[PDB]
């Protein structure tokens, strides 16, 4: 068939190269995701810009060193390693390894002056039960870090929000000690608003949600070429709607990729629980039917963040959204519910196996 087909959240590929056979299903096929590989770089940037804007006061003991402690989530997990590498490279403490204990003396500018940077300690947070990204171990480690390093700690850095909020639960957390996380969880963004957590990082789920719906509307409304991926996304559409977060377009892979955004005192209100893009308003237009797929009904992120975003923005773009969800293990749990395709004007597919692009395009021929 020749209807719009927007893959999202999981990019068609070998589980490593993009499945360009799927992407070229037709000239109305796209992918929507986010700039994942650069996530660590953005956390690092946030931390560097914070220090750059700081006075000499952030150097608590005034030894000309910016000392930090690092919460590692999982030494074998890609997201942990990317975020560790991201902040270590940014601070110049990177040696080629994301492992704990593997850092060198670094450098960073504070108030126009060069400071040494030392990773006082980086530690994997693991529970007694073996569970990783462990919040309780973070709380305990933070408490011990205060006792051991005391005024040497100038900031705390964490692979995620969960562990960072764990650190803030330490009964002896030094008052006003800067600390940074990652994920932009609700409680984390709230903390940023209260001036406790210093920063975190968002993948902009809302931007991704709107982009899926906007690409579809642009296509069904008769747009072609640059308009399809720009209107309502990186510039206002005919109605004035426009995604607020920055978004990229990767042409060779037909991918609309939201930036990773840092979340600080400067913009936390835009990322709090239930916050929605004020740049996307109700449109007066004919209703269009969209069948949307979810690879796992039990996935917390898709269930708690992505789907609710989709359901909020869809009626504003006059999209009648029908959602079907799989179990998370077999591709059939989605394909079976991927029927009645003659009833819909467009399709958004989130498959469990990235290489299963051909299974869906086959059903689009009947
Ligand atoms: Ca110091």
């Amino acid at each position: 068939r020749d209807k719009p087909l927007v893959f999202f959240n999981r990019q068609p590929s070998d589980p490593g190269k993009v499945d360009m056979a799927a992407m070229n299903w037709n000239d109305k096929t796209y992918y929507v995701g986010f700039d994942a590989k650069f996530g660590g770089s953005i956390q690092g940037k946030m931390i560097l810009d914070f220090l750059a804007s700081s006075e000499s006061s952030v150097d608590r003991n005034g030894d000309g060193i910016i000392g930090y402690v690092l919460c590692i989530g999982d030494v074998g997990h890609n997201d942990s390693k990317v975020r560790t590498e991201g902040i270590r490279r940014a601070l110049g403490t990177w040696t080629g390894s994301s492992d704990p204990g593997q850092a060198k003396e670094g450098q960073a500018v504070v108030g126009g002056k060069s400071y040494k940077v030392v990773e006082l300690e980086g530690k994997a947070m693991t529970g007694t039960d073996g569970s990783t990204w462990n919040t309780n171990s973070a709380t305990e480690s933070m408490g011990s870090w205060v006792a051991k390093f005391a005024d040497k700690i100038d900031l705390v850095i964490s692979n995620n929000d969960g562990m960072a909020m764990g650190c803030l639960q330490a009964s002896n957390y030094p008052r006003g000690l800067p600390i940074f996380g990652y994920d932009a969880n609700a409680d984390a963004v709230e903390s940023v608003g209260k001036g406790e957590l210093t920063g975190t990082v968002s993948q902009n789920v809302d931007a991704q949600a709107v982009a899926v719906l906007q690409i579809i509307r642009n296509l069904l409304d008769g747009s072609s070429g640059e308009d399809v991926v720009a209107n309502g996304i990186s510039r206002p559409d005919a109605h004035g709607n426009k995604i607020s977060a920055p978004v990229q377009y990767w042409e060779d892979v037909k991918a609309i990729m939201a930036d990773n955004s840092e979340v600080t005192s400067a913009n936390w209100k835009e990322y709090t629980r239930g916050a929605r893009d004020a740049g996307v308003r109700q449109v007066s237009a004919p209703t269009k039917k969209v069948l949307l797929t979810v690879h796992n009904a039990s996935n917390d992120f898709l269930a708690s963040a992505y789907l609710p975003a989709l359901k909020h923005y869809a009626p504003l773009l006059n999209v009648d959204l029908t959602v079907v969800q799989g179990d998370g293990q077999n591709e059939l749990s989605c394909l079976d519910k991927f029927t009645n395709l003659d009833m819909f004007d467009a399709f958004a597919v989130n498959m469990v196996k990235t290489n299963s692009g051909a299974d869906y395009t086959d059903k689009l021929k009947y």
